[PDB]
């Protein structure tokens, strides 16, 4: 046997185990059998294994906290929920799971306390791409990388002061990526691969690289308020990191392939193979999130591939170097065939770069 | 190679010229070099002819005036914008012009002004007739023509009346056409 | 309960039903019955469906065939045994059915028979590979199809001068054919995805083409023979279809999307998308296949668009007429933005080329 | 527009040509438009640079002396394919047309023919030890130095002897040297 006492569940958490102990009956005819008196549960099975147990243990653990209210119970609920939808199969499941981290991530009022609901929507994104095949689903979460960084972004304030203005506008935006990209993973998971999802990602995706620029130039008034040359290092260093991630975003969509590296002061990019008459797309937007972020950059555009690479800044000296090394990666580039070629050769001109220091 | 500047940019306008200056290889994949910070930009390319030259070098007057606010410059800009879109080869292009000279349209207001952009419209239906085909674009050049007729009238009426609301009603009415 | 009656059956047979019929019944955890001797048999079922219960009955009656020596009951037989390949929901069970074809095929010795063989291949490949996803759907067809064309000039070539002795080398060329394929689908069946998959799905057009092409030429010399104009215009015509199958056969090992046209002495072609090295890799194999048949033709190409077009027996000003025509189709594609355009743009070229009359 | 033309030549050699005027125009913006006939092939070009021009040519000449049985246009084929090896930028056109000298290598009976074969050898490898990129190739130097000096051995090979056992004997140890 297996027996388990489940209590002061209310209706909702007896409709989600109710759902997973049938739902995990499905693939083998077990004989259950509930027993109730309102207030109070019990479970019997027979011929279930032990890693089934866990799943049917976690689903109870997390379904007698998603009553409770403290922000360190939702922060659980949020970390467990999406492993009943790592380990659980049935698509409409993984619906009645995930749409239950919806109305978790509204109720949390303070950035910290959000950290793992921004985690846990990251990995979810994250299961997107295994459970529906599109690349761009995990690119989404190159994007929810930035609900990462959102913890380290309220966390500098917080370590020095808490709870600003410009921290309560941090919470409103952060909570709105939060809710437009829960509800996108809700319309990905109702029907895959569509149009419609396409739309309404983006349509988060241009909010999302905006949150994440608004919360750079506090952290950078904070920085200059400091006058402290490793914050400022910090802040140029996380800035740069933003385009770096969010131009993968509509490269990936046009199905070209990308390669990047970072050097402290300078970041590079190839992106590679693109059909000439769509290629100002990708252009377009690298100059967008570039100025957005006032740095320095460099670009070149032959035959089927283009290089990019980005700056703080630097002497002029450094700036025509980098520009050499940029031309020089297309040039080498041009007339060679694969993309382990292009890993192999950027490599190559980058520690010819530096065995010369 | 071939090389240009641009410096004193409006943020506003960049994307005008960036089109074009990737464009004209667009067709080939003859290498464009490429470098911009924050108000400054500047481009060279590998064996870029005469005539696309001109178009480059077009479009960076057009984009250093495109939102200056003396008026004779607006004229101005309408008249090189219209020359990129007579020198137009692609067929989204043209559409990013044009949202541009509806923007330049409403804030125009003399009759020299208007007469340069009624002209210049009258010359982007004709070559919008020859990249369509079809004669509906034809009669759209005749109703820029009625306009035409309208302008070198509006010359007159600008120096024979002594100047009055009749006049200001009338060139307003003639403007609401032209949008 | 369902209950069949398996009367009579031989030992190998018994061996198929016991495996499809337990395949089948396990998923619902349903009840069986068996009952065995010295050369009989008989089964229960419980709730098994009517849809189901018709593919036990499709079984049964290819076992029930399976020891026949009969030629035309072999013929049935693949047809049968294909229907439940399709319809069969685990791959391994799949081919636990399809080595027995291998038998068949080695066993049967005529070309009006073999006929039969060489069509079920093209349902029992393309069943497999659309439900695998790989772009060997095609290729499973463009071989079948070379090869029926070998089935169709067999038949006409014996309907034209009955002994044709010749035939003799077609039917070892067509079981071969049928051979290397059916191993290959063995070999696709057990190395999905996989390299070795891609290089024998590659190996077998080889040799099919030479195959096809023999037997065109043997049908060609019975039409020089004969003499009649209709004949001569159908021999020519079979040849001009080979190289429109094998184009889109290259094309698609690259993933190119590929758009054809037919009309009268010409055909037209184009191979859309095409970065770098990949022109030599095309044509290397285009001219050939062109050139192994008599064939004249135009080539033309600027930067990612290629087009090309074939014809035999035209005139100067025809020929002339074909080269205007994939010229402006060249010129005419190089701003399109989406293979839609390009279908649009190909078509009002040949819409306009009859036009003008 | 640049056109070029050829007649007769033998389906051996014509992928030769293939390869060449494709990878040529895969460069620099240009494009090509291509007939065939079974035994006749055509060429027409956008904007082609007189060198490359030359450099097809150059391979077409090649192609014609290719497939016949003359020593002499043997030898010259090595001579005239070389000069396609050194000018070719790509590394597949060499590592193709190498393979061809190779088959073309053990025709060959006669010192001048042969020791221009080795010379154009040494061309190859001057070219191959750079080609490489990285510098540990330079020993290809000396082969192609030793080969030089066997050439202005082989002189000897005419000049010596009428065509006796020993000079046939040093001709053919030449020859697997070559190979």
């Amino acid at each position: 046997t297996v027996t388990f006492d489940i209590t002061n569940i209310s209706h909702k958490a007896i409709d989600i185990i109710l759902k997973v102990v049938l739902g995990i009956a499905e693939h083998e005819g077990t004989e259950v059998t509930f027993h109730s008196e309102r207030g109070q549960l019990q479970i019997e099975v027979k011929n279930l294994h032990e890693e089934d147990k866990r799943l049917i243990e976690q689903a109870i653990e997390a379904a007698r906290l998603a009553d409770s209210p403290d922000p360190e119970s939702v922060a659980r609920a949020v970390e467990l929920l999406t492993k009943v939808a790592k380990a659980s199969t049935n698509t409409e499941l993984i619906q009645f799971i995930v749409k239950e981290l919806l109305e978790l991530a509204r109720k949390l009022t303070d950035p910290k306390d959000l950290a793992k609901v921004l985690d846990s929507i990251s990995e979810l994104l994250t299961e997107l791409a295994l459970k529906t095949g599109d690349p761009t689903a995990a690119l989404a979460a190159m994007v929810a990388h930035i609900a990462e960084l959102v913890v380290r972004l309220a966390l500098m304030a917080e370590r020095t002061h808490p709870g600003s203005e410009i921290v309560k506008k941090a919470v409103k935006l952060v909570q709105e990526v939060a809710e437009e990209v829960l509800e996108a993973a809700q319309l990905m998971l109702e029907k895959p691969n569509s149009d419609e999802v396409a739309k309404k990602l983006e349509e988060v995706a241009k909010k999302a690289i905006e949150a994440c620029i608004e919360l750079q130039q506090i952290l950078e008034a904070w920085a200059k308020e400091r006058g402290d040359q490793d914050l400022l290092r910090e802040v140029r260093e996380h800035k740069l990191q933003i385009l770096t991630i969010a131009v993968a975003y509509k490269a990936a969509q046009m199905g070209v392939t990308v390669l990047k590296h970072t050097h402290g002061w300078v970041v590079f990019l190839v992106i590679l193979g693109l059909h000439k008459q769509q290629a100002e797309q990708l252009l377009r937007f690298v100059h967008r999130v570039a100025h957005a972020l006032g740095v320095t950059l460099s670009i070149t555009f032959s035959g089927d591939i283009v290089v990019i690479a980005v700056t703080v800044g630097a002497s002029e000296e450094e700036k025509k170097e980098v520009r050499k090394i940029v031309k020089e990666i297309a040039k080498q580039l041009r007339h060679a065939e694969t993309e382990e070629e292009a890993k192999e050769i950027v490599q190559r001109v980058i520690e010819e770069w530096q065995e010369e220091g």
